């Protein structure tokens, strides 16, 4: 995230957060993730699009630090890995960016709520917020595009939701950015989601209720003028999402 604040995982309790195993003992952070429900994770087909086994996978929730424990977090083993069928990558733009862990722990149990642990609430068909409106997301990504290194503490941040018209434009994304997908940035452009962010949620109090509006998908570089964030609109995925987690 660059900009922004830094935070604990008591303020954002459904942020997930998922590593990748490797050959020998190195566990390298991948991309965030939402808990929508108490077995599953929502996150972004692209973070694992390459590599498809789900045994190289590890998620946390409760976590506030990249390295270190948190007390109150729990470790979960993807128990199933959902990426969408009709998953592409043009230039820029990442078509059906989403994605379903169905996780368990050891013991075969699945997230069990707490002070650190809550899940999020998913949207009604095609209910978004209307455009202008504040949200926020969460993420471990890098805070300037010069780095290499992510930031050890969460970071979150606010930014404002941007029409399909705006983003649509020419200096914008084109016809690049699709209806299936929501533009959200800084009106000054000096905060922003950015490279490891990808996968994570993009929260908006809708109706006095939090929601997942939307996951960290794509953008060009990070916090540029006229090159807003995008994200994969959650609101036009509930059948997909229902058809894969009923069994
Ligand atoms: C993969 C490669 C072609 C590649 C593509 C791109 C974009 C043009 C899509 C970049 S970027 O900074 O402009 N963008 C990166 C980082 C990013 C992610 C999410 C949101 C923002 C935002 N502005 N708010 C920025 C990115 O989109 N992604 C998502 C795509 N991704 C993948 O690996 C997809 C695998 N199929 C890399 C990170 C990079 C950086 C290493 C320079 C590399």
């Amino acid at each position: 995230i660059i900009g922004g604040e830094f935070t604990t995982i008591e303020n954002q309790p459904w942020f997930a957060a998922i590593y990748r195993r490797h050959r020998g003992g190195s566990v390298t952070y991948v991309c965030g993730g939402s808990l929508i429900s108490p077995c599953w994770v929502i996150s972004a087909t692209h973070c694992f699009i390459d590599y498809p086994k789900k045994e190289d996978y590890i998620v946390y929730l409760g976590r506030s630090r990249l390295n270190s424990n948190t007390q109150g977090e729990m470790k979960f083993e993807v128990e199933n890995l959902i990426l969408h069928k009709d998953y592409s990558a043009d230039t820029l733009a990442h078509h059906n960016d989403i994605a379903l862990l169905k996780i368990r722990s050891k013991e075969g149990r699945c997230a069990q709520p707490s002070r650190t642990i809550q899940t999020i609430s998913l949207p009604s068909m095609y209910n978004d917020p209307q455009f202008g409106t504040s949200c926020e997301i969460t993420g471990f990504g890098k805070e300037n595009s010069t780095d290499y290194l992510y930031p050890e503490q969460l970071k979150m941040t606010v930014v404002k939701l941007i029409s399909h018209r705006e983003c649509q434009q020419p200096h914008y994304y084109g016809s690049e950015v699709t209806t299936k997908m929501l533009c959200a940035a800084d009106p000054q452009w000096k905060t922003d989601s950015c490279q490891g962010d990808s996968g994570g949620p993009l929260v908006c109090s809708l109706q006095g209720r939090m929601t997942l509006t939307g996951i960290v998908s794509w953008g060009r570089g990070c916090a540029l003028k006229d090159k807003p964030g995008v994200y994969t609109r959650v609101s036009h995925f509930l059948p997909w999402i229902r058809s894969h987690t009923k069994e």
